[PDB]
């Protein structure tokens, strides 16, 4: 039942800006493919989420210490629960 904290980065058309004439709050800032996937997945497993921004604007990028940034280090330090955007395996 629990809001799996989403960090995000905007990519086209995976996670776009939502452009509407409604006033958009947070999650409503973002439209796109993985948003529709996330709604599907919440309808599957019956819990919830909360979309936030990325910590620096990056997809992510390791250094030579193993030091990531972006959404990658957002899920390394476990300071999001989900990361709705295209992230490579």
């Amino acid at each position: 039942n629990r809001s799996l904290i989403v960090t995000t980065l905007l990519e086209e058309p995976f996670v776009m800006f939502r452009k509407s004439d409604r006033t958009l709050y947070g999650n409503d800032r973002f439209e796109g493919y993985c948003i529709d996937l996330l709604k599907e997945l919440a309808h599957i497993l019956g819990f919830s989420y909360e979309i936030r921004l990325v910590e620096d604007g990056k997809y992510g990028a390791q250094d030579d210490k193993g030091q990531w940034n972006g959404m990658v280090k957002e899920l390394i330090d476990h300071k999001a629960d989900l990361a709705v955007a295209p992230l490579t395996i």
